[PDB]
């Protein structure tokens, strides 16, 4: 099997278990790459069929991250070999992220994600879609992916839209770091607790009164957190983008065209917002692109929809857009000095575009 994932069952009180799986490569923080997308999808399987199974619950190994991002290290790698050509290494890898997030989100059963410390990209992706969303006073999370040349996939174009006004927009472009107040606003989380509450919500566990229908397990899950929360020693505080939302929604105003200029024209002595700025003015135009037109999906879609024609976008953005170099500059020669493809907004042309949101299949 993969070491870079753990899974084991916590006992019961009541006779049902506690399944628990724990991403192992504290050195990467966490970076989920495929055998753990593979084992995942495997031992969750057999746990949602599993009757003894109550609730599932996902964490990270080491005290700085839940999961900071996916591995994208073989996936550059086979992608630059290539050469603007689809590859099987990104259709598998996304594919079956793809899946495993879907899982996640109509598990049926609890899904709870210790979402404490750092909890970012593909990260974000396994987090989104549980039941039982728990941050703590160390929780950052974001998607960066816009930095790297990507775009917020992992079920994103289905999330993103579903925030309050042009959040979701602006998270997306400026890979802003969301704190517990943050995350909790948005809807990213469901409940706040204080790291060194880990302890009392596994005992708690193990006391849960669980039964045999998941929506009650569900509200008796909910109510157990709920009662931990009001005991809090650290407050999660205030919001910073829902004290924002107006300012926010009017940055993000008109097509990417105004977006782009009004964000360039900006000063301001707001440390968080003049970052945000900065970060997505260094990212990839082809990026922008893709954050602007997700967008534009709106909310009809279904999940699995989204995640559809994410699996395309992907497949495309790694191929033709300015992922390689963006994955070049970060993360293989660390020097950190992308060289896009295209320079501004208005030189990325449309058929390139239309050619990424075009099924290679």
């Amino acid at each position: 099997a993969t070491q870079n994932v753990v899974f084991q069952t916590l006992a019961t009180a009541s006779g049902k278990l506690v399944g628990v799986v724990t991403l192992n490569v504290e050195k990467a923080l966490n970076a989920l790459d495929l055998d753990m997308v593979r084992a995942m999808t495997v031992q969750l399987n057999l746990w949602k069929k599993d009757p003894l199974i109550a609730c599932v619950v996902l964490d990270g190994s080491g005290e700085k991250a839940f999961c900071a991002g996916g591995d994208v290290r073989a996936l550059y790698h086979a992608s630059v070999a290539a050469k603007g050509q689809v590859t099987e290494v990104a259709k598998v890898f996304f594919e079956e992220e793809y899946r495993l997030d879907y899982l996640l989100h109509t598990y049926g059963k609890p899904v709870l994600v210790w979402g404490d410390g750092i909890v970012m990209g593909g990260g974000l992706g396994l987090m989104a879609g549980a039941s039982h969303k728990v941050v703590t006073e160390t929780s950052r999370i974001a998607m960066p992916e816009v930095t790297i040349g990507l775009y917020p996939d992992v079920g994103g174009s289905y999330f993103l839209n579903r925030m309050p006004g042009k959040m979701g927009l602006f998270l997306g472009l400026t890979a802003y770091h969301m704190n517990a107040a943050d995350a909790c606003y948005v809807g990213l989380a469901d409940h706040y607790l204080n790291r060194d509450d880990k302890e009392l919500m596994f005992d708690a566990m193990a006391t849960l009164d669980w039964s045999d229908s998941p929506a009650l397990n569900h509200q008796r899950l909910d109510t157990m957190i709920n009662e931990l929360s009001n005991q809090v020693d650290i407050p999660k505080g205030d919001s910073v983008l829902a004290e924002s939302q107006e300012m926010i929604d009017r940055l993000m105003a008109g097509s990417l065209t105004d977006i782009v200029t009004r964000m360039s024209t900006l000063s301001t002595d707001e440390a968080w917002l003049s970052k945000a700025c900065a970060t997505m003015l260094a990212g990839s135009p082809i990026s922008w692109h893709l954050a602007y037109i997700q967008t534009q999906l709106g909310t009809k879609l279904s999940l699995a929809q989204c995640f559809k024609w994410e699996l395309t976008v992907s497949v495309n953005v790694c191929a033709k857009g300015d992922f390689c170099e963006g994955v070049r500059a970060l993360l293989i020669d660390k020097d950190k000095q992308p060289k896009w493809q295209f320079a501004d907004v208005q030189s990325v042309p449309n058929s390139v575009i239309e050619d990424i949101l075009t099924s290679p299949w």
